[PDB]
């Protein structure tokens, strides 16, 4: 029943001119993630895990990022850092053509209770 | 309606060397954006929405970013993070040529009222 | 008004070091004038009102830390920074592109006490 | 001493983030105090505790667990960044492989 | 005086972090106080102490040691970023060489 810790939320990239969030991913200790998001948390891609373990494969059942930010704020978490990365993998075995994907994550933290 | 929450302002990437902002996008809870920007807020790309819901399709009528930063500062928001992401997409269906777009966003936050 | 945001940046591109060709200044004009004074070059956006906003001012020197120090003297703090990259086609019938990068630093001053 | 910086990072069933290995950089004595047995020192062994290393790595793969361990010892995350680098495939080609590196910077202030 | 900004950085490029050289930018009198004998000034000689440089560099290669020396003198890390820049290989080609640059911004407030 640990209260403090880090939680990361992110999304992969790739009308029309706006931001496109296909899915909001959640990473951190499972008990922390459950306390914040509750039933809006989809655990199907990593089911039946001990609450004190860590995961990088949860995701949310809604699409707007600011709603996830607000829910983290309601539970005492603060955004401390964020960054965006790019990854390139070859299309097939015998080509130089690649597929590019971006990953943007936001780091949240909650300090120990009083 | 609550007063705390997150607000994100951003623009798509690119009188030649200077910064080129074609449009200022606004994301977050709908009631917060209307309270901050008011008559300068354009909702045409997502109209007739409940004030307690979330959007990512509003935009501002002016184009200077620092003005939007100041209006958020008046209402009690503070900038907590910013990031820039790049993303690509194939032009045609039978080609590897791509088009690259850049996106820069600035995250703001306001605490609950006293 | 004494509070507000000021953004300084430069465009990407004696070989390994950091190459800064020009320091751009963005924000409310009265704030930019108060901070940088006569080091400010207003030729690309002249005869503007002090209460208006600009994104086309630039400085007469090139070392960024000197601009950082001047902002700090007038009560500004650096709150964020980011770097972006953009690409445009070289001509109309080609897929070749030119890549330019941009690094900016965000400063803010709170209202007078 | 007790204060100092520590950096953790990584080089980057398919939508999620792939963290192959968590790297640790900083003064050796600080890294051992924070991570202990979970610290793999095989690629840079038998070094003075007051020296600095860039080649330690952890025996687990979840980032937020490393973040939590740093938070237990009094460290705070003060910055994070991601970079990309490209190196030519061979001598007579323009092709190249791209690799990204995400970084998280931690710091603990001197004790009381 | 004693306050001011100082930036440290390096140019991009096993499976670890490769720092070829650590660059130091800021007011020259500040850089001397922080890094002292570890500071190499050969690429910007005969400068006035109250002037600014972007061409100093350090004699060691581990970033965290430079981080610790700065915080030991009262400096705090306030921001950091990475950038990528491309240039054409020659005049009649679209082939390009890519380089990355990561920097960390430090600051110290006026004395008491």
């Amino acid at each position: 029943d640990r209260k403090w810790g880090f939680i990361t939320v992110g999304y992969r990239g790739s009308d029309a001119k706006f931001r496109r969030v296909p899915r909001i991913l959640v990473c951190g200790r499972i008990s922390l993630a459950k306390e914040v998001f509750g039933e809006t948390l989809n655990e199907s891609r990593d089911p039946d895990r001990a609450p004190e373990r860590y995961t990088s494969r949860f995701y949310l059942k809604f699409k707007h990022l600011e709603r996830a930010f607000d829910m983290l704020s309601e539970c005492g978490f603060h955004m401390v850092a964020c960054n965006s990365s790019v990854t390139a993998s070859f299309i097939n075995q015998y080509t130089d053509d690649k597929i590019w994907s971006s990953y943007t994550e936001y780091v949240f933290y909650r300090e120990p209770s009083r």
